[PDB]
Parts: C-alpha cells; sequence; structure tokens
C-alpha cells in the first residue's frame, strides 16, 4: 500500500510540503513582537523569573482531582515529541531571563546580576527582518510515529537493522546506542540512547516508552515475518511502521484526550479528510497551550514490581533521571517503570510546578527553571497575550482577573504581575484558568488543544481510519481499534498486575492487597 514518507511530505497531495520536517510553526493569528519583525513580545512584563516566583512556586504536593495517572503526562510529553521541536538558532541568539535581586535558588548573593540563559529558537531565515519571524518545527507534524522511526531518512536507516523489517536495539531489548554519533539532545556520546526523536534521554520515562515502541515494532515485525514468509526487510518495516503510527492515533485519540480533557475530548473518529487543513502545529500550542505537561510533572517516578512493592534500586526522583541511560540499564529496565507510571497520581494542572524542575540547580551556581524557559519561550516566539488568545479562538475576552480565575490567590498574583488582564504571558493565563466541568484543563487549553487535535485528525491522508492498508485488513484495523496501551506495555513486558486503562489510577486498595503475602514495606 502507500506508505507515509519519512519527513511528512506528499501527505498532503497539493501542499506537499505540508506537515513536513522544516515548516513553519503555523499562527492562530498575527505575532506579537514588538516591533512586528524578531524583536520579543512581553517586554512590558516582569521577567519571566519573577513571575515563575510569583505564581509557579508550589510548597507542596498537589495530586490532581480526576484521578489521573503520571502515564498522562508521560504520554503527552511522548506525543509532543511526535508533534513539534524546534531547537536554537545557529549562530545563537541569546535571550537570557534576569533573575531577580536576592532570588534564594538563582541569587543568593544579592548580586542583582544573575540571569538563566535561553538561546532563541530556530526560524524560517527569510523571515524576522522585515516580517514577523516564524519559528521551524523540525519534526513531521503528523502523528505518524516520527519519534520512533525519525523525521529524515539519514536517521531513520539509522534506526533499522535492515533485516526482518526489524529497528535496532541493545542488550536488554533496550534501546540501541547512538554508535554513529547522530544528532541527540545530551551530545554525540555513544552511551546514549538512540530513538526516532532526538530527545530521548531527556529523562528515563520518556526513554522507556520510546523503548516500548521499539519493543512493539520488531514484536510486529518478526510476527509479520512470520505470518508471511518471503517479503522483504522493506515491506515488513513498513508495515510495523503503519501499525505503530496507528497505534498513536489510536492511544492519543481514544485514552490520552478522553483522560486529560474529558468533556472537552474531541470526537477519536474523523469527520473525513479534509485537505484544506493546515497540519502545521500552531506556535501557541506547541510553545503555550500544549506545554501543560511541566504543571503535572510528579517529583518522583515509581518503580514497581509485579506486586507492587517498588524495586530494590528504589523509586527514581525526577532529578536523577535526566539525561542518564543507566537508570534504565543498571536500575531494573523500562518495566518497573511502565508500571510505576501507572501507579501514582499526576500534580494538578495549575499554575504551579514542583520545585523539582522549577529550582533545578547544577551546585548560586546556575540550573534550570521550566517555568521560567516556557515564559521567555512564549515571549522568543513572538506569542500573543493570553486574553489576544481568546478572542483569536472565538473565545470571550476576559475583563477581570476573576474572569480567569476562581481562586482569590491566584487572581491576587496575576494582579501583582501583570496589573492588567491584557498583558498576560499566554502559558501562566491558559495554566490559570478555572477546569471546564468534567476536564482538568480550562476552556483556552481545551479549545487550542482541541482545535490542534482536530486538525490533525481531519488533515492527515493517513489517519489510520482511511488508510487502504487497514480498510483493505479490517481485521486488523479492528485489532487496531480495540488496542490499548495497557496491552502493549503487557506484551512488550514482564508487567503481569496493571490496570487496562493505564491513565487513570488504579482502587486505592489494590497497591496494598497485591501486596499481601509478599510486602517490602522499607523501600
Ligand atoms: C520530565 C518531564 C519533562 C521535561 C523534563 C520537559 C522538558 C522540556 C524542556 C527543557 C523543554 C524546552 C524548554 C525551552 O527551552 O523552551 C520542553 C519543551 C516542551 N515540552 Fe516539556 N518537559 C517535560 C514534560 C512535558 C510534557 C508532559 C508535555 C506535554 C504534555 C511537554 C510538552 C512540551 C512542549 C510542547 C515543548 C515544546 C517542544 C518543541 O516544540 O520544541 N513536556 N520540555
Ligand atoms: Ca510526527
Ligand atoms: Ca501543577
Ligand atoms: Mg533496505
Amino acid at each position: 500500500a502507500q506508505n507515509r514518507t519519512i519527513d511528512g511530505t506528499d501527505n498532503n497531495l497539493s501542499h506537499n510540503v505540508w506537515g513536513s520536517t522544516n515548516q513553519h510553526l503555523d499562527r492562530a493569528g498575527p505575532a506579537a513582537y514588538a516591533d512586528g519583525m524578531s524583536m520579543p513580545a512581553g517586554g512590558s512584563r516582569p521577567s519571566a523569573r519573577a513571575v515563575s516566583n510569583g505564581i509557579a512556586a508550589q510548597t507542596g504536593s498537589m495530586l490532581n482531582d480526576r484521578m489521573l495517572s503520571d502515564w498522562v503526562w508521560q504520554w503527552g510529553q511522548f506525543l509532543d515529541h511526535d508533534l513539534d521541536l524546534t531547537d536554537a538558532a545557529s549562530p545563537a541568539e541569546s535571550f537570557p531571563i534576569p533573575v531577580p535581586m536576592g532570588d534564594p535558588f538563582f541569587d543568593p548573593f544579592n548580586t542583582g546580576t544573575q540571569t538563566i540563559g535561553l538561546s532563541r529558537s530556530a526560524y524560517d531565515p527569510a523571515t524576522g527582518s522585515v516580517d514577523a519571524r516564524q519559528q521551524m518545527n523540525q519534526i513531521t507534524s503528523w502523528i505518524d510515529a516520527s519519534n520512533v522511526y525519525g523525521s529524515d531518512m539519514t536517521r531513520a536507516n539509522a534506526l533499522r537493522t535492515m533485516s526482518g523489517g526489524r529497528l535496532a536495539t541493545s542488550a536488554g531489548d533496550l534501546l540501541p546506542f547512538n554508535t554513529g554519533g547522530l544528532p541527540n539532545a545530551g551530545g554525540t556520546s555513544p552511551s546514549l540512547f538512540l530513538a526516532g526523536d532526538v530527545r530521548s534521554n531527556e529523562q528515563s520515562g520518556l526513554a522507556a516508552v520510546h523503548t516500548l515502541f521499539v519493543r512493539e515494532h520488531n514484536r510486529l515485525a518478526d510476527q509479520i515475518a512470520a505470518a508471511n514468509p518471503g517479503m522483504g526487510d522493506e515491506d515488513i518495516y513498513q508495515q510495523a511502521r503503519k501499525i505503530v503510527g496507528a497505534q498513536m492515533q489510536i492511544i492519543t485519540y481514544n485514552e490520552f484526550l478522553p483522560a486529560l480533557l474529558g468533556s472537552a475530548a474531541p470526537s477519536p473518529m474523523s469527520i473525513g479528510y479534509d485537505d484544506s487543513i493546515n497540519p502545521n502545529i500552531m506556535n501557541e500550542f506547541a510553545n503555550a497551550c500544549y506545554r501543560v505537561g511541566h504543571t503535572m510533572l510528579s517529583p518522583t517516578i515509581l518503580r514497581l514490581d509485579n506486586a507492587g512493592n517498588v524495586i530494590p534500586h528504589g523509586n527514581l526522583a525526577l532529578q536523577d533521571a535526566f539525561f542518564n541511560p543507566n537508570r534504565i540499564i543498571n536500575e531494573g529496565g523500562i518495566a518497573p517503570i511502565l508500571k510505576g507510571l501507572a501507579s501514582q497520581a499526576m500534580q494538578e494542572i495549575d499554575n504551579k510546578i514542583v520545585d523539582d524542575v522549577r529550582n533545578f540547580l547544577f551546585g548560586g551556581s546556575g540550573g534550570l527553571d521550566l517555568a521560567s524557559l516556557n515564559i521567555q519561550r512564549g515571549r522568543d516566539h513572538g506569542l500573543p497575550d493570553y486574553n489576544s488568545t481568546r478572542v483569536m479562538m472565538g473565545l470571550t475576552s476576559v475583563s477581570s482577573f476573576a474572569d480567569i480565575s476562581s481562586d482569590p490567590a491566584v487572581q491576587a498574583a496575576l494582579m501583582s504581575l501583570y496589573g492588567t488582564v491584557n498583558d498576560i504571558d499566554l502559558w501562566v493565563g491558559a495554566l490559570a484558568e478555572d477546569h471546564l466541568a468534567g476536564s482538568s484543563v480550562g476552556e483556552l487549553i481545551a479549545a487550542v488543544l482541541g482545535e490542534q487535535f482536530t486538525r490533525l485528525r481531519d488533515g492527515d491522508r493517513y489517519w489510520y481510519e482511511r488508510d487502504d492498508f487497514f480498510v483493505n485488513n479490517p481485521s486488523l484495523l479492528a485489532e487496531l481499534q480495540a488496542t490499548r496501551l495497557s496491552d502493549i506495555i503487557r506484551r512488550n513486558s514482564d508487567i503481569t498486575n496493571i490496570q487496562d486503562n493505564v491513565f487513570l489510577i488504579p482502587e486505592p486498595a489494590t497497591l496494598g492487597l497485591l501486596m499481601f503475602g509478599a510486602a517490602f514495606l522499607r523501600k
């Protein structure tokens, strides 16, 4: 059958570049650069770090109220790494975040001169001088498992064995090592994993789900070859790839979005192929509204055995999970994490980000604040303010801080940071909204996510329901439709006791009762 390109071209048969690598991020409406060119938006607002301090600071654990597991954010990130990537422009354009004088984490010597580093995002070089700067998406916009296969044929080929349609692995059926020194977040070291997306080593949970899908690909490839001998490597590879790409769509629209968006989730079925849809990820989605992962993040990733015990090498502190393959290689493999993610409730969706990523220090000595980066990134990308974005999406504009949040502490923080509802950073406003009834997000986030996911459903010629391969093999289409993330976890690991919907935490008594007779209580 027809197969997707690796680069996302030739999906839309008129604008063939649409959805492909290196396309512009779309915009919902006009950019808000101060000068209409490249000068950052939000130049009247406080420091991104002052905003982080004033509204994202979290002193205690705050569980979500909809029973959602850590799988919601882990899938969210994995799927993000299928949708969009924008690295730094080169030559580097520095746009540092001023640290408030006396900031207890980043300026404890009261210098008044500390910054958090940020280089401005890559953009189309034909933009940003005489017209608005348009940032580039460096992976395929399509939900096509480019996070497994790569977004260029060179990397895609590097990931393959070229025998039996398979993807390379390392010892213990783990991701292959980057021995060829291809581009990779964390650098070109051969001791880092190589996956379809360059960010796979970012943290161990991400790496674990990347590994899972390499396992699933190889299972499919082996079984296809077994059932259909005489088929060549290329044919087996493309068939397994097409099944895995369909799985990404099915899990995303049937499990993840219903979990996160709830009442606001878009239909999991396409209304039909609309080739007029721009599938290029929207800047305001990629670089604000879909960055709702950071507020969900838990301080620890649980690592559990089949009895629900913490494994001997302990749970994994989020900070210990960054750019370190050994957490998987030497501390129990992927199975404990896959189970663990299903077994803990994520943090609430709100302005608050855990200290583990808001105040990640490397040694005073500098470090990482994901809240500050997100805020500055939205100013780098010329994103419209929160309220303008509401109007861009056909929502009413707010006219008071009470219109944003019914929490008086959130109201007060927004007031004392911004002074007017019309100059709030999109990411901050979006996360400040009261949640829709039956949802874990507010109206703006619902609308922006709803829009993006509607486009990628109806705008993709290889949306799985209309791929000739699945149309011509209805039994496979049906088996795909009945496939959940838990099924993939189970058949590619040694996990025996996991709930069928890994996006929802299990009944409170589950771990205790499974532990009975085998409980390890010293962890
Ligand atoms: C441990 C978990 C996570 C880590 C460590 C992490 C880290 C990062 C970092 C460092 C960036 C770049 C920040 C910047 O300089 O602008 C980023 C970007 C992003 N993150 Fe997160 N993130 C996590 C979870 C999530 C989740 C759960 C989601 C979505 C549900 C998400 C969505 C995004 C998106 C959309 C971007 C922009 C991606 C691009 O287009 O380049 N992240 N993440
Ligand atoms: Ca993709
Ligand atoms: Ca939170
Ligand atoms: Mg070949």
